């Protein structure tokens, strides 16, 4: 399924930040994100982009999981609506997430089709901070208990059935 | 991207629709069928539970000045009070620019949109429930028309590239 958007010019976004070797470098190899907020949402600035804010997701596997996957992406706004820069997404590929398999530049409803609909049983969920480090303090990858959590100010992007039986 | 959704037992409705072989032989020839399959699916639905059946007409437009839209049509029921979406000739698609459309959908309704919303850059895709099905096969019906004399009131956009924003005006 598509990465980038057409509602912007996504693919020459991506040929821009590619450009920058901190963010090319996770383009080529994903794994190990937060570093990229600063550089993407700069960017962004520079594009003209406003409102831009830090997106913090929590990705979990299971109820009784001791860590859940932490993700970051940076949302702007252009003409009125919201595009996602996720450009480490395909950290994901080959972790039960197939489905992405390139970094993303969506619209907010796209970005949300494309992780809602790359996994069935992930229970995955967001919150938009306006600074890059209070969103990676409150999405961190420190032991966390579901059961444990607030879901207040958590928007879900799916819904696993396994979690609403759990939440009772 | 999957197909059937676990929100309720899809594969188990799949698999009891195609072992019906009216509805199995649609299944396995989907193209043009959709129009002749709403009332047998809704009927199953009907069966299965779901209540406020409702028959979803749906327009691919590829540009403004297409003669005829592509049409489509699902059937929406709802059950333990979330709308799921019957689509199971949507595999039509699959060898016709939307790839990803790759066998029939039982999905929940914001599933269904995202499999649709995401199987294409730039088509232009919406869609009405009706009441009735013939209201529907009416409503979006084969024959010419031009996009620009479409009311969009009661229309509900799948997709809205970013040419069709601009042909709004």
């Amino acid at each position: 399924t598509y990465n980038l958007t057409s509602d912007i010019d996504a693919a020459a976004y991506l040929e821009e930040l590619k450009q920058n070797p901190i963010i090319n470098n996770k383009i080529m190899n994903p794994v190990g994100c937060e570093s990229l907020m600063t550089p993407v949402s700069n960017f962004m600035n520079e594009k003209g982009f406003d409102n831009i804010r830090y997106r913090g997701i929590f990705i979990w596997d299971k109820p009784t999981e001791e860590i859940p996957t932490n993700h970051f992406a940076v949302v702007g706004n252009k003409e009125g609506k919201d595009y996602v820069f996720d450009v480490s997404a395909h950290q994901f590929e080959n972790r039960g997430m197939s489905n992405l398999n390139g970094p993303l530049i969506l619209s907010a409803d796209e970005w949300v089709c494309k992780y809602r609909m790359a996994t069935r049983r992930k229970l995955i969920y967001y919150t938009d901070f306006s600074n890059s480090s209070i969103a990676a303090n409150a999405y961190d990858a420190l032991p966390r208990e579901l059961e444990s959590e607030s879901m207040a100010g958590k928007v879900f992007v799916t819904s696993p059935r396994w979690f609403n039986t759990f939440k009772k």
